[PDB]
DNA sequence: GCATCCGTGAGTCGAGGAAGCACAATTTAACACTTTTGTCAAGC
């Protein structure tokens, strides 16, 4: 996205900011239950 | 011979909550009666 996140933690983000935040922060969490799920399915592979 | 489609797989522990009758055949209980067993008392 070309706007940036021009607010700082420190003296915090406005609203509009917060919503284009969650689009990122909330893909990668759901990047983390993927990941770890086929990381299994590929030791299982390796280990037999 | 080629591609569409069926088959197989996609993390680990936890924790918790919802028709009716008749009639023959048969097994089951029910009873009268005999043997088999546990018993009390008395005497050898």
């Amino acid at each position: 996205i070309p706007r940036p996140i021009k607010s700082s933690f420190r003296e915090g983000l406005t609203v509009l900011e917060y919503f284009i935040n969650t689009h990122g922060a909330r893909k990668g969490l759901a990047d983390t239950a993927l990941r770890t799920a086929d990381s299994g399915y590929l030791t299982r592979r390796l280990v037999d």
